């Protein structure tokens, strides 16, 4: 088939550079990878092409630019690679944390998109100097492809003025824009759209609330199909308990510690958001998977962290269930512990059984799978209980060919692909059916979508 | 009668002495009052004694030994006083703000006490040490009385792990105490053993949810009788919006902002305790009633702000019924906004509604007094609403008085006055019945006791 509609989307962190391939008109993956410790010694990619075996190779990247290059040879290579030459590409995606509220969706940067960025990195400080150096080192490798912004903080941009400000110093919100934000905007725009499609309901109609919890961890109440309230905050420290983070906590506690410690902003703030969370409460955990292998071996902090994980949920929860106005349709869960963290999900919904949510044990112990999205509630349960495995590359593929097409908008204008009952993802499929010859009763919970056939 | 089983009551800040001088065995409130600017030049009491003018006087207090020594000068004066002389007082409650995890209950101060507290007073550097200073003071007055600390932290120790941790560094809990503590314990205590007789029911099988909301304002959750979470955090700044105080922030908003600004943490802590809250977001008001008047005038800000506090009391009711694991018995509004804000009340019911809340707005109306006990929930709604005027100043008297008897305990295993249903303040009875006068319809909302007669 024609195999030249294929869009890149790259992730550049301070020390890496994460890719996927993704071709458009043969909706496929074609592959994903990491450059490891980019700007440092011992720079190395993992390359992961469809059908083949992981390919390992060090190369040196003291800059993005290197590592951006290191990309494109490997997707060029005859024996390793995946597309014939650099020119098989037509646009590419970058992840940007933040864009404060100068930006409301993707775009297609230039040199005054450029500009406009740089007037809000100072709020994403820890994140965006790297999504921009990716930008620039992007351009100069395919210097003849839109470059594509797709930003974090943009799905939460139809936040009303009652959620989004602090109880602050107006000056604060006019002179430097402070205000929550909120990040995982992909997930929950990706999710949101699927909930819409699995409850056979326009988006506009949809009233939900979304946990993406992964090793970053928040919560968005979706309210008439947009973003109406989200845990984390001015930054991704505030909200729901991480990996590393601290989520939410007294604002004055910093404080007292720094006057305890000797600590300043910068060491206090990485503190927070590096030693903190998981981590900080068990002393040396940050997987989901070992606080509770640690819990089942009796480790008390283990067993403390998990349940603050659960009961700041369940909080959380309850405040959105509240912020709706009214039941929501459905929860969802998503992002590595919401698809696989099946405890988690059990201790959080079982203390919310009186607000509507009812989970079957049985269905949540089937959902342990990247692979399906599954309702894993009773049957009769007021409130529906989704897992949606989230796609924030599909999200990020489809803003940067939609804005290359020059059809692209925000969410309550622009129609995507996976708003069709009929969408499909194929590499989750052929997974499907291999945990489907292990599991078989997997097959009992996959959601059946209204329209689909 | 006798006169001479009489307790006095402090509360003392850096610049103001508050007063209560309270008969036990008339059960009657003698006087009360402030001295004010203490410590500065024209420090000056103001003393209401039962039944007679408001009595003010000028006199310096360069100490508050001095505003003591005003204070007692003033209770036994012939023609003002309402105490033959000193000895009539036989013992003394003070105000302490933070006990830390040290102090489960009220306690008789003696100098290994006074230790303790100074190795808590870190964790309250704003409150205790003016609240010490008046103990010493006292102490130096009132020599031959137990001198008693009625501690704001204490009620809220039932509070377990997983409610008072922050997921932080163990070695920050272990090393300097850091945790959540929430203050208004006192008020708690009161209106959540007034709602339990009101409620015709023992403590301990009582599950209900109340907002002290005043110029500081938290919320308690109490799960069978006890605190259960609280939203004030290691300091009062955590939580609700409050007339200066910021509530609930991104931790590393404060980081983002002194960067910009140049503000040290001393600093910062005081604009988030002084500056912010409903004074930040209008520019120029702290109370309440200036918020609603000037939202009826069409102020933009003002209407923000009073939506602001409404959204997140919504927020963390729906938190707080998530985590008592079922349908709360009631929910308790108390202090001034919480007894007067009508406004605020059925603002954040209405939102409520599908949470089992149910306001009547006439009832609502009518509940705008200090002087009675409300039901102001429609007759049929799942969860009570009762509106509750506090009385911090009873706890604090009683304390002292049972921990001079030495019957005192913790309220798991002590029993107040207030908690028989036959229980009557006196001074709010009066003044009932000149509301009575004036709005007779209020008659028809104030609570029905089961048992009481
Ligand atoms: N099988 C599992 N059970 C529980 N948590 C998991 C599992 N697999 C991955 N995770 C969590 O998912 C996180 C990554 O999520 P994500 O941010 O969605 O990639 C990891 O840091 C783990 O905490
Ligand atoms: N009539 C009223 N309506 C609304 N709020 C009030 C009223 N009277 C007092 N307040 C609020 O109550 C606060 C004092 O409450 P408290 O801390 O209980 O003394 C004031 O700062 C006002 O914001």
């Amino acid at each position: 088939y024609f195999q030249g509609m294929v869009i890149l989307t790259l992730n550049c962190g301070s020390s890496s550079v994460k890719y996927q391939v993704y071709d458009w008109d043969n909706h496929s993956v074609l592959a994903s990878g990491v450059v490891e410790r980019v700007t440092q010694p011992g720079s190395v990619i993992t390359h992961e092409a469809k059908g083949k075996d992981k390919y390992v190779l060090e190369s040196p990247c003291p800059s993005h630019t290197h590592a951006v290059e290191l990309i494109i040879k490997t997707l060029t290579d005859p024996s390793v690679g995946v597309i014939t030459d650099m020119n098989v590409i037509k646009a590419v995606g970058h992840r940007v944390t933040h864009g404060g509220d100068k930006f409301i969706k993707s775009v297609i940067v230039t040199p005054e998109i450029l500009n406009t960025f740089r007037e809000v990195q100072d709020l994403g400080p820890l994140h965006n100097p790297a999504n921009i150096m990716g930008i620039e080192a992007a351009q100069k490798v395919l210097p003849n492809v839109p470059h594509c912004a797709i930003i974090d903080t943009a799905w939460h941009q139809t936040m009303p003025e009652t959620s989004f400000m602090y109880a602050i110093p107006h000056e604060w919100y006019e002179k430097y824009s402070a205000r929550r934000y909120g990040f995982h905007g992909t997930s929950f725009l990706y999710t949101a759209k699927r909930a819409a499609v699995i409850l056979g309901k326009k988006p506009e109609d949809t009233n939900i609330i979304i946990a993406h919890i992964g090793n970053g961890a928040s919560m968005c109440c979706v309210k008439q199909g947009k973003c109406f309230d989200t845990s984390m905050g001015l930054t991704p420290l505030e909200g729901l308990v991480m990996g590393t983070r601290s989520g939410d906590c007294d604002p004055a506690l910093p404080f007292y510690i720094m006057r305890k410690t000797g600590m300043t902003p910068a060491e206090m703030d990485t503190a927070l958001n590096k030693k903190s969370g998981l981590l900080g409460v068990t002393g040396q955990y940050v997987d989901r998977r070992d606080v509770s292998k640690a819990m089942g071996e009796g480790d008390k902090r283990a067993r403390l962290a998990f349940n603050m994980e659960v009961y700041r949920l369940q909080k959380y929860f309850g405040a959105y269930i509240a912020a709706l106005g009214q039941k929501p349709d459905a929860i969802v869960f998503t992002a590595g512990v919401g698809e696989f963290g099946f405890d988690t999900r059990l201790a959080v919904c079982e203390g919310l059984t009186h607000l509507g949510i009812k989970i079957d044990p049985k269905k949540n112990a089937l959902a342990r799978t990247r692979n399906a999205e599954t309702c894993i509630s009773a049957d009769d349960s007021p409130v529906k209980i989704f897992v949606i495995p989230t796609d924030e590359e599909l999200v990020m593929t489809e803003d940067a060919y939609a804005l290359m097409k020059g059809t692209y908008d925000v969410h309550t204008k622009f129609t995507y692909s996976f708003q069709s009952p009929n969408y499909v993802n194929k590499a989750r499929a052929e997974g499907l059916k291999k945990d489907l010859e292990k599991k078989p009763e997997l097959a009992s919970i996959v959601v059946k979508i209204p329209g689909a056939r």
